[PDB]
This record gives C-alpha cells, structure tokens and sequence, in this order.
C-alpha cells in the first residue's frame, strides 16, 4: 500500500468525479464505469481488429471500405491502419454535418477584440472551405502537394487547413509566432507550392508583422508559386508582390460555395507538423488521414465525454498539435461547435477565458497549466464574476500539472464540481496516450492515470533496456505496439524517424519521457529524459537555442540548461563564452536571460 | 374564360395531339395522360429526393453511388446534385450502348455535300472517341484541364467533345462562325491547354477559313500547347506550325480503339459554353446529363427505336443537349447536319428526314421562316410520314409559324413541342410533353419536372399569385441541369441570376400565365438581342464599332441589330464578334 | 490412324502422366480429368463472360468491380476485358499475401555466387517495394509514366517492377545483356522519366558493366530525369552523375516500409516489353493490367498445377516475357515462392540448376530447350549428384523441343516420374496458348497438345486465307477471338500492331507461326512463317543486325539469315560485302572486328555466329537482296535454289557457295 519507488503516489486519495458532472451530462455516458473501461481497453490491446474496426465505421464516413484494420510493426517502421480505405478529412469534418444541420454552429470565433467575434455554421464553413479549395485547385494544388499555413488562431486558419485537406493536399501549419528564418526552414523542407497567410495579426491588442516575415522568408523559398493573403487588418501599407500574392476575399469571390472533396487513401499524409527535437534541425512529423482522424474523434469523445449538444473550448493554437487535434479535427468530426480564440487570457483583462465560457455556455475547457499558473497570479478574483456553471470537463495538456495547480483548477474554475483530465501525449502520438476518462476514471492530482485505447504503455529500464514488470516502478515511458494515430514517418527522413522512436528500444516506441507506475496502475509523468525543455507548453530544443547563439560572430561556446519557473513552468538559461534567438527561432523561444561567462 | 392580362390566350382552342402520333409511337407512352404528369410534376417540386433519386439511377450509369440527391440553395449559389456520385459522360453516351449493340447507329452524319455523308455506329463511335482521347492523354491532357473545340457540326465535333469528357477534362466548344478575336477571348479565359480544329470547313458550298482563323488567334493564346487538325478539305496549302499542330488522322492512328474512361464527380465540370465580354457558362456532369436524358425522353417522347434530328450547331446549347448528350444518353441515333437548309436545294431538311426515316425533328423558328419564304413547295416532294414530334427552339414561335409548321411539315398529324429554355438551364424549362400536354399555339405550356416556375412583379420583386398574370419569369428552386457558375467569375454568376431576385433564379425573360397554367414567353427584359436564335450583346456590338480608329424587327431573323455610329464598319464587327453577329445595316450619324 | 500431312504424329504413343505425379501432388488437383478440361474449355470459347467472370473474381483482388467481362474484336483492335474494374498489380502480388502470412517466402534469390543468395518474405517484399515506390513518387513518377529497368535477374529487378506498378506507372524491363544502343532505342521510344539499374552485374563469375553501358546510352535519352542505382558490387570506381544518379540504399532509407498502392483500370498499361520484329526498330508490346494478371494466374495454376505448398523455379530472365509472367506475376499472384536465379546453368558447374532445385525442394521447373541441350552435352554426369525428387512438373518454353530432348528431359531430370508441359506462346500472348495441363493431358513428345482456356486456335491455308476445317492439317496458326492476356497495342504505334497481328488475316490473330493439327486435335508447332529467328529461344531481328554491320564504314552491304544450331536451335549467319576489301588473309582480322561491332551495338547475345565475307549479294531486278538464297546456301541446300535468272547478278551465287564453304568453320 506504500510506494518505495513512486514517491508521488504515497497518501493520495482517489478523487471521484463530482455529482454535478452527471447532472450536466446531456445523455447516458459513453462508458458506465472503470470496469467497463478495462474490458474495452483489454480488447483494444489484444484484439485491435475487432475493437477499432467497428469504431472506424461508426465514427468515420468512408468513400471506399477498408479491408485490413492493422498492419506493420514498430521495429520495421511500416505501421498502417484501415488499409485500402478512402475518405476525406473535410467531408467528415464539414460536409456530412452541413448536410445534416447546416445551421448548427461550427466555429465559435472569439477575436483578439471581442467586437470582431463571429460564428460560422457548418453550412457556412462548407461554403468558405469550398471557395478557398476552389482557389487552390485553380492554382494547380493537387493531391500530394503540401501547402504552408502561417495564420493566427482564427477562422481563416481552420478554413485553410480544411480547404487544403479537401483537395487531398497536406497542410503544414506554421505557428504565427515563428520568425522569418523558421518559416524559411519549414517551407523549404516540404517544398510547398503555395502559402496561406494574412497581412497582420492581432494578439493582446498588439499588431503582429505576419505578411512581413513571410516576404523575408519567401526570398529563399523557390517552390512557393503563389500566396493567399487575408485582409485581417486591411492595412493598405502591406506590400503584395505582383504575380505571386493574391487577396483571400478577391479570389474566393470567383468560385462557387461547393467544391467536390477528393478521396485519399487511409494512409495518405494528412499533414506535416514540424517539431523541435533533441538534436539538430526541426523535423516534419507526418500523420496519416484515417488513423489520425479516428484517434482524434475517439479521444475527444471518450476522454472528454463529448456529446452532440456540447461545446468545446480548447485554449490552444493550431500552430501546435493541441489545436490540430482538439480545436479542429476532434470536435468537428463529432459535429459539435468548437471555440477558436485568437487572443490571450489577459486581453482586455484576465477574465477573457471566463467571459468566453459564459458567453457561449461552453461545456468543456481545455487549457495548459502555464495559463492556469498565470491566472492564479493576476486574475484569480475575476473568476467569480462569471457563471462558468456550464462546464463539466476541465482538461490539462502540454506539461505536468502539480497537485497544487490541480486543486486550484478544480476549486476556482470547476467549483469542485467538474472532472479534470490531465492528458499526457505528444505531437507524434496524434492524440491522447494516457488520460483520465471524464466520468469514468477517478483522479489522482498530478497523474495522467490509465493508458487510452490502443496504447499498451510500458516502463523500460534505461540501463538494461528491459521492460519493467510489476508496479511501484520507474523508467522510460515506452509503448509496446503502434496505434491508429501514431505518426508514420518524418518527411523524407524516415531514418531520423526510426533512430528517434523505434531503434533506441527495439520493439517499442520511445516517448522520450520518463514516468512511474504506482500500485494502482496510474502513470506519473516525470518529464523528458533527452535535452528538450517544455517552456510554457512549447517543446524547445536546447541544441536549437545553442545553435542560434553560436551564429553570432561574437560567441564561440554556448550551452542551454533548464530551471524551474513558477510561471513559464520550465525556463531556459543560456551560458555563453565569447535578440539572436528571437530572430532564429522566434520570440517565444528567447532565453529567459543570457549569462556571460 | 376571359383573360384581361394574358391577351394571347383569349379565344385559343386547345389543340389535342393527333391520332397518327400514337399510331407511329413504337411503344406505350412514358406518361399516360396529363393527370399522371401533374402527379409526377408535383412530386418533383415537393419531394425532389424521391423523384430524381430513382430517375438518376434508372437513366444513368454510376461508377460511385451518390449519397445526397440535392444540396445548396440559389441565394447561396452552391447548388449541387447527387453528391458523392461518380460517373463519366462518354461512358453513358457511348460505351454502355456500344457493349449492348455495337452495330446500332449513333451518329447519322449528313455532310454539307451528301456525297460525304456517313453513319457511325456506337461501336465506331467508341473507337474514334477512345483514339482521340488517347492522343490528348499522351499530350498531357488530364482531368481539370479545358480543351477548346473549333469545328463545324460534324462527327469530329461530337468525337472531340466526348473524347475530352472521357479524360475528365471540360470541353469548350467555339462556334465555327466566330472570328479570330472571339476565339482568342474564349481560349484565354478558359486557359485551354489544347485545341481541336480542322483545316477548312465546307458549308453551303462555301469554303470557310477555319485553321487560318485559329492561327491568327493562337499568337495571343500562350496556354495552347498543341492543336489537333482534321483534314476536312485536305487543302495542301494550309500551314501547320511545327511542334504545335498535328494531324487528326496521323495521331489517332497511333492509339488503340479502346481507352478507359476517367471517373469524375457528379459536380465536376463537364463543359464550358461561352455566351454573350463573353462569359463561360459552366455545367456540372451528373445533373446536366440527367436533365438532358429526362427532357429528351419525356418532352420529345423518345424510345429506343426512334431517330432524332436536331437541326442545331454544337456551338450552342441546343447542339450540346439535344444533338449530342440527350439522344446518345438514351442510346438512339442522332442526325448531325453540317450544311445549311438550302444547299444543295431548299429540300435538304426533308430529304434527310426521308432518307433516315427520322421520327423527331427539332429546329429553330428562323429556319422555318426561311423555308416558308423560299422552299414551301419542296416539303410536299418528300415522304415525312415517319415524323410524330416537331420541336421549336431558341425564340418564340408565332401562331402563324406554329400552324404552318403543323400543316406543311406535320401534315396535321404530329405533336409540336415549343421548348423554352436557355444556355444556363442546361435543358428544357417549359415545354409541351409529346402525346400528353395539349397545345396552345404560341405557348410553351407547363413547366417541366423539377422546374417550379413563377412570375415576379419586376417593381416589387414579389411573386404574383393566381393566373391571368404577367411579370418576370423566375424559378423558385434550382434543378439538376442548372449551370453552377461562370468560369472563374462566380461573382458575375451571382449578380446575373441569383441576386436580382434573392431566392429565385432570374431568367432575364418576361412571360404570362393564363387561366389554365400555360406560360406565354414575352421576351427579354435586359439588353440582349436574339438574332436568328443567337443571343447577342448590343453592348458587344457597340464596343466593336468604337474600337475602329475611325469611329468615335426582321421577318426572317426575328430581331435585327442596327448600329448608330458617329462597308468597312460591318467587317469590323465581323472581326471582333463574328459574321453571324454583324449589323444588318450601319447608319452613320 | 495414319497422318498424310502431320507426319510428326505417326506412330507416337501417348505418354500418360506418371503415377508418382499424383503422389507428390499436395492437394486434390485443380481439374478432375480431361473431360472436365474439355467442358471448361468449351465454355471459355462459347461463353467467355460466364467462364472468366467468376475466375476473375476468384483469383484477383479488385478495388472496383468490373461491369463487363469482354469487349471489342480483333478486326478492330479494341480488345478489352473486365471493363470498369480497378485493381493494382503489386497489391495482388504482395500486399494481400503479406497481410495473410508475412513470413512466407516470396523471392528465393539464388545469386550468381551461392554465398550471396538470400530469401525475401512477402513481408520483406512489401517493405522494399513500398520504399522504392516512395522514391519514385517523390521524383514525380505518377500513373501514366514509364520507368525503365536495366537490371540482372535478382531481387532488385523484381522489386523495381513491382514498385513501378504500385504507383500505376508502366515498367519497361531492358534485358541486362543489351548494349548501349539497344538501351537507347527502348528508353527513347517509351520516353521514360526514370531508370533503375545497378553499378555492375555478376553472371557466371564474370563482371558485367551495367552502369557503364547505361551512362553511354543516357547521353541520347533526354527524357530520363533521374536514375536509381543499386550497389550490386559496391565497386567505388563506378561514377554517378551529379543531379541525375542516386543510390538505391541511400534514397530508400528516407521512406517508410508501407506505401498505399494506386488503383488502375483493368485496361491501364501494366508494362511495355520491347520485342524484335522484321522491322529493324524494336516494338514496345503493351499489356493491360487485369487481363494480363488473370492469364498469368490462370495458366500458372492450371497448366503447371501450382498449389500454395509448391515452389516454382522458372529458369528465365525478366528481360523476356517468360520471366515477367512465370518468374514474377504468375507465382506471386498465387502466393507461392518463386526462385530468382541471377547466374547461368554452368557456373560454378553444370549441376547448378539441380543444386538449386535440391536446395529449396522446388516442385516445378520451367526452362528452355536450349539449356537442356547444353546440359545434355556438358552436364549429364552432374544429375546423379542431386536428389531432385521434389519436382513433379517440368516445363519447356521459347522454342520447339525435339522428341529426343523431350525424352532426355523426361528421363534424366524427371526420372520418368514427372509431367512435362511443352508450353507454346509468345510475348504478345501474355501467357500460355497451347500446352498440356499437368496431370490432365497425355503427352505426345514434341507437341504442345490442346489450346488453353479462351484460345480458339485455328489453321489458315496460306494460299487462300481460308480457315482449314478438319484434322490432319497444316497451315498458318491463327486465333479466332481475343483473350484476357492478349497484348493491346504497340506503344504509340497502334498501326504497326494492326498491320502485324490483326490485318494479315482479317477476323483472326496472326501468331507468325505455322502449325499442324493431327487426328487427336494435338497441335504441332512448325516454326515461324515470317523471317524471324529464335536464338536460344529469344526473338532476334536480322534487320537490326544488318543495320549494325552497315554502321561500320568498312561494310557496304549486309544480309543476315538464320540457320540451324545444335545448341541454340537457330544461329544467325551474316553475309557482308566490303568496299575495296581483298586481302585473302587479312580476312580473319576483318571478320573478328565486324563481330565486335555488333556486340557493342545490339549486345553479345545477338552477335552473329559467323561472318562470311563475299564480293556481292544476290539481288533482284529492283536491287533487293534475295535472302532465300543465303538461307539455302547456309543450310547446304545450294541445290534447290531453282531458276535464278530472275536475279540481276546470278553470277554472284557461285561466290556465295564458295565463301560459306571456306569460311563457316573458321
Ligand atoms: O504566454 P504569454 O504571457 O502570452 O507570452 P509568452 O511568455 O509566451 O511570450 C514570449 C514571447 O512570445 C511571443 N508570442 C507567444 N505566442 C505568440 C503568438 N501566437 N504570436 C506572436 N507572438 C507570440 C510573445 O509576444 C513574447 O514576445 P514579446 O516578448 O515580444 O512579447
Ligand atoms: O442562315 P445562314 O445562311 O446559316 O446564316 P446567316 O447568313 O444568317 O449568317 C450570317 C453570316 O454567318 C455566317 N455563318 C453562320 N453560320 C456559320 C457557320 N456554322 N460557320 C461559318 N459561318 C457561319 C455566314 O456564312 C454569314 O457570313 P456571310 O454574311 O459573309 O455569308
Ligand atoms: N500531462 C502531461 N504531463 C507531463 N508532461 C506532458 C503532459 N502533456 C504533455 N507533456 C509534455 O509535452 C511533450 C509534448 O509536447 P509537444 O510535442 O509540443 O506536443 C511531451 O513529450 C511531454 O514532455
Ligand atoms: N420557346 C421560346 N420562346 C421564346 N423565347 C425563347 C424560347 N426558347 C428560347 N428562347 C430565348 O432564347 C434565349 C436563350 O438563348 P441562348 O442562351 O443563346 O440559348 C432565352 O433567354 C429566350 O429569350
Ligand atoms: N513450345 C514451343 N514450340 C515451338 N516454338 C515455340 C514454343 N514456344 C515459343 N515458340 C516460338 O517462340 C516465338 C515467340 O517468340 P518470343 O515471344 O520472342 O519468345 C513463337 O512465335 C514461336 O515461334
């Protein structure tokens, strides 16, 4: 009953989900209790064909039926799901709901300034996606191409991603906070034929130089033939290059409000998302179509307990995987409205998150602990001004959540009446790996709890590389078989993919994280074992910051470490031996302080 | 019984279809009587899914089943039909009939000079289409591309169109009477990658300079990579540009008589058709084909044993729908006439009908007016007793011409179908169903399946309830064969059809509805002139006149155009718009 | 009982299949008896829709069902099968077997040197095919493109072909023994965007200069954008051209072990295979996808009696149609292992074939008579060293098999316990046309026996062009309706296709062969009726050889004919006339040079057996060479030339007879 290895586990009472959760639940839950969960879970590991087969047919609409549920192994890096099947990501996210209820809200868009907020119905989204898709089709964008997206977190970003997917092309979303150099690297690696952006961005009332950074990068991007520019501010001083740049509003007006979607194979790439690794240059993580969409829909439904009547607010950016899966693909596949927030939790005041939740009666809130830490510092008193009683599920993502923040999250936001789901996962998993199912799995503050369907989690002895049997254990977190939404390769560098995930511990997938398993099977994430730092939820590479410092002619040696920060979670401190990081990686990746030694 | 608004209807006796019509009918009619028609019609308006769904499966062959019959609205300009479905236009017009009866006639080709006439079976047609499609495929023509066609009304025009559609590309047929400037505009707007044409054309004994005008236009058409040239006259003095121009016979000889068709979506473009700067009217694939087959079957009463003669040019929608797609979809032979009604003599139309025992005749009133003036005596020299349906298209038909049409051509034994429609509707909108709807001479009668016709008060934009009324003709919901956009200019599409009267489709025509529900077309309300059935833009004629450095009613053509400018000036309009659009007389003021 | 025309059939006892054949048979045979065969055959001719429709659904995996089994006619050259259907060749040959049993052997690869041999499972093959397909896809190779393959008979050649087919492209395999000139012709006719080859080849212990000949050809192949090079020897002195050439291992490492296959139409081109005609320029024979695959699976299954437990050894090269159909597509469609042999039957010794069969317990052996004649001459003593008791079906292909060799094959290889399948067919037929079904059709040594499913064979009177009714007859061999695996065209030259196969005898397919039909319906192939030579079972173009000799500026006239060879069946004899030659001793030095010029233009395998130097060739009034005279002189029938006063230079004949006599041996 006492853990000698998992010291976080001693004396931690299980936290049942509050009674108000089930009062607010609009229908009978998708899973009765944890005992039904383990039965379903045991099938997803022992019999994936019988478990995922029906779920894929239930949750997805297919243009061609699949003949094989599961293929490949980790050691060979040839995983595949629903082979032979065809579908379209934008049909499952838009069309099928537009035909059913075209007036149902799809994108609840809360702008940086609330005056600019708006709502797109599923019918509205279909027309806007069709029109943008029509623009790209006339430009020659076809299945197999990649299209870059450099946009803030607003309606246009979602429309761009779905419009690209509508044609069978693969979108590559570049976070709007990246510098011009980072844009150059990602666009060139994928050899994108087109780019979608805007003139300027609004964030916290400040104006972002979006189109300006694109131009600086595009001088070294010979593959980019055309650029679509949305007039977000309509600043007339923004230069467009004749013959290359065209306005979003001008071109979409030329095309009809419906365009047929293009069928793609289950294993055709849906998108590339570039992530910073422990060594070298950022790598383009590739996700399939069917496996990723099933992972997105399945986790959104069961881990958050989403029903058609619900409304999800994921306070994350599509520049990162959190926005891809749980701001766009997850909720739209299920046909529920999703709240797309362009601004910050502090503008105009630290009650923005809560005013939004109250305004739209959101039932699910998904946020990073970094924001929780900041709101506890500057805006705790603002919570009580707003209703917030429509919520029943509160999500945590991107970084470990201390038991302290978990309790504050539960009490001040949840009124001690909501379920909290600390979801562990990463860009390469596509969707959740370990997380407490809402209304099913009791919580231990600071623990991700049980592995999700299809995730056979394990602990490996780092010194011997041998899997650790039994509980009260610690080691590197690894998965024993692949899962539908697992990333399939690194763009045109499958060797880097293998050396990173499949080769370090043959037969397993290597998460790069350490974890612990207590007497009850609950998993406690202990953080990265490589040289990767998660600052404010953003995965950074200490090697990538060191490389930026060395680019300066003054610097000869540079080493980046990590410290504990009560607001940024993890801070990075640079040691240099004889603004550069803000122009190489981006303002968000800047060192906290540079120490000259 | 008394009309105070629709004065055309007063004292107009209903004209039942003659008994000889049903004697000549080869099978029991497709609709028993007007009472079954109204039932079928009322379902097509109240329950389109249950009506068109089954008909789409009956009349068309699908590569992928559709999951939604109908989507979109006019107010949003996002109409779509049979979503998720896949098919191929050339498979439904050729392959499926060639496999069933390869020796059945498909294209009955009557050349300008009868010595050059010939007949292609469905098996022959499949091979010629496959061969041309193979040439284009080897040139890189792929689904999504556009291919221009500048050919007379002969087998090559039909084969080219079906070959382009076989690859999933969209053909853009340019009337062979257009000038080099008009060719340049259409090719560049569509950005065609290839062009199919011939060296010269023969029409009425005259030689037309087809390839010569193409070369003149192609100096300003950078998108055209290759040109396929058919030796219509084999005149050896016609130059081919090395590396761009290739001979039809030489290239088709390199490829096999079967090429797999390419599946396209129900809503993928089938073709562009430019109508008067000119605009490319775009038609979908599945909806357009269903409209063509549905109207051809029920309005004309077409059975497999029948033979259709549409005296129209593929340069216009009439040739697209009722000379090619309509008849071929149903698997019947279609007569493709390259010449004029007067060459070699004014009995040509009737000699053709006799020669091939045609059962259906479809012509424009302008041709009837000409034959009535110059060739009435020739009609009685030919049999013509195989006919039972006589169609009129393109312009209103006077009660006089209706009676002359009925008496001298029909011998008072045929059903007459005055069909109202336009390029953007794809197929018939208002027409008397053969053997079902009694006629009122000069009236198109009842709206067709899926057409919910209405009259709108132009001043208030409010729909007019009740009969004995007049107003702007508008339709209250979209239909399968309705055009979907204007190529790369959807904004003009909306401003022309959907925005003038939101929620309705604006035909640009005024009409009247009498106490029996019959519609009387009263003509255009905008500034478009229909000369001999050709929709012209008076703005386009004025614009051509000003380009010149110097410049700063008809009883046969229906409408003539007179220019007021302040021998050469007529030729200037012939070089900008085309000889067919030339002013009758230019008055210099 | 006595044949007055088919003299090969007189006094020939039927040879029933030995009882040991059925003991070794692993399951119930696919055909009950000869009567069930005749019933199935009669349906395949009278009711093709009802016969091939069901078989097509049984043996092939479809991505889209077909709506029409059969379309078109021969006279119109628009044959088509399974219209509307979609499938992929690499899915039916790899994926569906890998998913079922990924560990089952697929390619049993026996290298030129046995130390380098290896085995790929269907799981391995799926990964290697997926990776190469990924490279080609990233290079822009898409459905409709052609990709050349210039590789030896090993694992990479099979992987290359299947990877190309996986993307919907059409592969054009170029035999590894061709010179740079033959490569240039084939690559340019097809306008290939990419080429897959290796640095060097090993065959019989000898090193072949593959990439070197490849580079030499590519200087005149502007269509080739990129080249994939496999390190067969890893010889570091082999230059790769920057920007065009890339290493197989380097590029394949960048892509994952699964790639979705691309659905193609039943009638989309699967491959081009260039064949020599009486034309001088090679012809790209085009094969469909669905029809060709069904023919391969159907014939492999029923003619050879292949079961999942079996192991097939087709001793043929993918450079020729026999490797395409019966080393690759046939066995892999059925999911059985296939033995891919890179070397020769003589290296390291003349028991190699038998060492391979014994090593892997092969159940089926498929070889050309030329090899049997060589082994009978040089390697009969090697047979007694090996087991060979796992075989039950012995096939012969490519050329006529004499009754003597039939018996030698039967006794020394089959130990008088195997069924022998003399299979008649050709590059353009895709699969077997006339052959004795294993365990079903009794044999007549030297006869192909009965026509196979869907082949309505006929004999046409050469004088009247009228089909011959009744048996004990001889004439032109023709087929009365098209069949699934029939070639569909000649690449971008359908007119040559029609003029060659469909127009000579309207309503029929013209095989180019003469045959005879005896009183039992058995067909006896009598050889080509056009002037085409089969050297070692392979079609050569004497016109193409003449052109190579003339390229040498020493030569002014050249005429090449075929004659009898006791090992290769037919050899080619060149008659050359030089401009100001003379020197009746320097001749030997000139003859040697002329040979080497053909070896560097077409290839060593197509080099003439002997070059005869003459003063002029027999020419007609119009000035055309009378090759019939050269044929008859070269076979010692200088009597039986007839009246030659039709020649413009009859006095030349005497010199032809003396030259051949004096120079043939030397
Ligand atoms: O969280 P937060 O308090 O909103 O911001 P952070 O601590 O991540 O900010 C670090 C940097 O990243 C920037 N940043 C973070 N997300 C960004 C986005 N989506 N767009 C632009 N800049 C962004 C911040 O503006 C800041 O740059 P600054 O110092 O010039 O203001
Ligand atoms: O009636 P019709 O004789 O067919 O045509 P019209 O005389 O009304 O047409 C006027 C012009 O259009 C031309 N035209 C009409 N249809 C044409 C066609 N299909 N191809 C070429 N020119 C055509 C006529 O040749 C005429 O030119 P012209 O005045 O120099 O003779
Ligand atoms: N619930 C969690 N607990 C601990 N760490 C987390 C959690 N969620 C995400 N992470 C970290 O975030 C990384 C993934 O970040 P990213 O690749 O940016 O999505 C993981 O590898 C973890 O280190
Ligand atoms: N039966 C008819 N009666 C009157 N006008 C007609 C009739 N049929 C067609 N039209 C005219 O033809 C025009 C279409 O021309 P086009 O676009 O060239 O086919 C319509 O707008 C009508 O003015
Ligand atoms: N079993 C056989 N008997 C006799 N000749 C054959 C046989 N198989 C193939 N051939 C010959 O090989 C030719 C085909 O050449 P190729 O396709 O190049 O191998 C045929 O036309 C025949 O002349």
């Amino acid at each position: 009953q006492t853990h000698n290895v998992v010291h976080e586990a001693n004396g931690v009472k299980l936290r049942e989900t509050p009674k108000e959760f089930f009062e607010r639940q609009p229908n009978k839950g998708h899973i009765h209790d944890v005992n039904q969960y383990k039965q379903m879970y045991e099938q997803s590991i022992k019999d994936p064909q019988g478990f995922f087969g029906p779920l894929a047919k239930e949750l997805l609409s297919w243009d061609h039926d699949f003949h094989t549920v599961k293929s490949g192994t980790l050691k060979n890096g040839d995983a595949a799901w629903f082979l032979g099947g065809e579908l379209n990501a934008s049909y499952n996210c838009v069309d099928r709901h537009a035909f059913a209820n075209p007036d149902k809200p799809a994108l609840i868009c809360e702008a940086d300034d609330e005056k600019d907020s708006h709502i797109l119905t599923y019918g509205d989204l279909l027309r806007e996606v069709s029109k943008v898709a029509g623009v790209l089709q006339s430009w020659g964008i076809k299945k197999g191409d990649t299209v870059a997206v450099y946009l803030p977190m607003n309606a246009q970003a979602i429309i761009a991603m779905l419009a690209i997917a509508r044609l069978g092309a693969a979108h590559s979303v570049i976070f709007a906070g990246f510098s011009a150099g980072s844009i150059k690297d990602r666009v060139n690696d994928a050899s994108c034929k087109a780019l979608i952006t805007c003139d300027e961005g609004k964030r916290g009332g400040r104006t972002t130089n979006i189109k300006k950074l694109c131009d600086e990068a595009l001088v070294d991007c010979p593959t980019v033939e055309k650029v679509l520019v949305y007039k977000r501010t309509n600043n007339p001083e923004i230069h467009l290059t004749e013959g290359r740049d065209y306005y979003w509003d001008v071109e979409t007006a030329k095309f009809p409000g419906y365009l047929p979607p293009v069928s793609v194979n289950s294993e055709d790439p849906l998108f590339l998302l570039y992530t910073s690794g422990s060594t070298g240059t950022p790598k383009g993580v590739v996700h399939s179509t069917a496996g990723y969409l099933l992972g997105a829909a399945l986790s959104t439904k069961y881990i958050f307990d989403i029903h058609p009547e619900d409304i999800l607010f994921t306070a994350g950016d599509v520049g990162w995987i959190t926005g891809h899966t749980y701001a766009l693909y997850g909720p739209l596949l299920l046909g529920v409205p999703t709240i797309i927030f362009e601004g910050t939790p502090a503008y105009p005041d630290y009650g923005r998150f809560w005013q939004i939740v109250e305004k739209h009666k959101a039932t699910h809130f998904y946020v990073a602990p970094t924001a929780l830490r900041l709101l506890r510092k500057a805006g705790e008193q603002e919570i009580a001004k707003y209703d917030l009683s429509s919520l029943r599920t509160l999500g945590s993502v991107g970084e470990p959540i201390s038991p302290d923040i978990w309790e504050w999250y539960n009490e001040f936001v949840g009124k001690n009446q909501c379920h909290i789901s600390d979801t562990y996962w990463q860009t390469e998993s596509g969707s959740h790996l370990i997380a407490p199912l809402a209304g099913v799995v009791p919580n231990k503050p600071g623990s991700a709890s049980y592995p999700f369907f299809g995730i056979d989690a394990a602990l490996i002895d780092p010194v011997t590389g041998v899997e650790i049997e039994g509980n009260d254990a610690e080691g590197v977190l690894a998965i024993k078989d692949h899962w539908p939404s697992m990333a399939r390769t690194v763009y045109k560098n499958h060797t880097k993919y293998m050396d990173t995930y499949m080769n370090p511990y043959p037969g397993y997938y290597f998460t790069g994280d350490g974890a612990a398993r207590d007497h009850d099977g609950y998993y406690w994430i202990r953080g990265r074992v490589d040289d990767v730092v998660n600052v404010s939820g953003h995965r950074l590479s200490t090697a990538e910051i060191e490389a930026a410092l060395i680019e300066d002619k003054k610097v000869s040696e540079a080493a980046v470490v990590g410290i504990h920060d009560d607001i940024t979670g993890q801070a990075v401190i640079a040691y240099v031996a004889l603004l550069q990081v803000r122009k190489t990686i981006g303002p968000f990746a800047a060192p906290k302080s540079v120490i000259i030694v």
